[PDB]
């Protein structure tokens, strides 16, 4: 509850004294990568999945972490013990590091952070969020080191884009999932190596019996659903009511979206029984 | 030379102490602006024009520098005379500042940085420099807060985009030009309200009585070009000898380019006389 302790560089920091100079490149340019998992019963979820996904970032950007992957998880471990605490959130960043020149990465700098469990986290409410869909369409100026984060809300809590008027293509912040009047669950295939909770999911969804197609997903796609899902750390499986004009069902969560809830939370639980 | 001092949220710091808590959400998420401009004779250049990029810059991003400009203003000329130069590169940044929750912008921090003058800055060689096209083409994955940055060289220090497999597209770096056989110059209008150093350039171009076409350059233009250039604030105007397998010229700096470099020097003589 109280959080004592963050970890910088393999050290346990008083959250009181979590400092970086003002050189580091994530504050000077922005560049950097970060992970995000949940801790139930005192063990992060799909830890080695995370994990590898930290190390995948790292690599995309040329950074390379100070530590391999059974260092950084005995150090997770050991902040988790630190902070007395069994159910968490726990933050992962890398940042370019302090440099020299204000720009040569030089030596990264590793920051473990923790939070209480997110309140909404895995909330599974039976009424669907309402979203709108908006063009994938600053050009490219260097002043802005910043995920676009800065949508105006537009009655809404969140959105998909629409790219060349006829594609579906999923925001960063979470997987995007139709159910089809059949039965068959379409999802994208463009982030199929990045989400963890989206191949949980879809794992889940097969072992029920449920067929899954990956690829793209066209516009019209849309009026032709019975229910439609986002997937992320903090959502789980989250019921989608509404999108644009379009309400899904009666606005509630739909019969198989219910159904993948449910399997998710077994999916947690098959993982922390081998914990 | 020794920089002493820089500024955090309005107070001179030591260097040594400059530190930011890592609930900034420019560590978390690269959420941030920048600017950075030169100092001559005591005087940032230019300096209306930089601190109008950076209030935009932020407006962008929904972010409340927490001065108004003739503070900033003062802010600059103390830490100046505070550190004792009159040459220099200064470096604004405003972050999204400190959020209780990691994710809520409540309070930008704003920072000013002050280094020597750049060794290399307004170097004006002879020899152009060497770059290659690319495409315009992570397919946006929220773990990655990272303008860039990842080229790998590749014989070249620089480049510039193709997008389509037709249209030259500019980096955020630098703005790009080139002059053809009958002396028109021709850049890119996309960074028209963005670029200072752009500006002045294309200014004492048609002052010079140059015409100064500003549209979308398509890809076959390379081939009739009899110059390129890069204008932006730290290289003034930096002449390019040579794009892929393309020699200008014999690779050294063109007849207008080098005009280009005198009238620029000119721009900054007139500049620093109204100061
Ligand atoms: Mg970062
Ligand atoms: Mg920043």
């Amino acid at each position: 509850h109280m959080i004592k302790y963050y970890n910088i560089n393999g050290q346990q920091v008083p959250v009181e004294n979590a400092t970086l100079h003002v050189s580091d490149l994530s504050i000077l340019r922005g560049y950097g990568i970060f992970d995000y998992f949940l801790a139930r019963e005192g063990h992060p979820l799909f830890l080695d999945d995370y994990l590898n996904r930290f190390y995948r970032s790292a690599a995309e950007l040329y950074l390379e972490i100070p530590f391999d992957k059974a260092e950084l998880r005995r150090q997770i471990y050991a902040l988790l013990q630190a902070n007395e605490v069994r159910e968490a959130g726990i933050r992962l960043v890398l940042t370019g590091g302090y440099s020299p020149d204000g720009y040569t990465p030089v030596n990264p700098n590793l920051l473990i952070m923790m939070y209480d469990l997110p309140a909404s986290a895995w909330e599974f409410s039976a009424q669907g969020i309402k979203i709108i869909t908006h063009p994938f369409q600053l050009p490219e100026v260097k002043t802005i080191n910043y995920m676009l984060k800065t949508i105006k809300e537009r009655g809404a809590t969140d959105l998909i884009y629409v790219d060349q008027g006829e594609w579906i293509r999923e925001s960063a912040r979470s997987n995007f999932f139709l159910v089809m009047p059949d039965n068959t669950i379409v999802t994208a295939d463009e982030k199929i190596l990045w989400g963890i909770t989206r191949r949980q999911v879809i794992d889940a969804a097969r072992e029920a019996g449920y067929a899954v197609e990956e690829r793209r997903i066209h516009i019209t796609e849309l009026d032709q659903a019975r229910e439609a899902f986002f997937t992320s750390t903090i959502k789980g499986v989250m019921a989608i009511g509404q999108i644009d004009d379009r309400v899904f069902g009666d606005g509630t969560i739909g019969k198989v979206t219910q159904e993948l809830q449910d399997l998710f939370v077994g999916k947690v639980k098959a993982y922390l029984e081998t914990c």
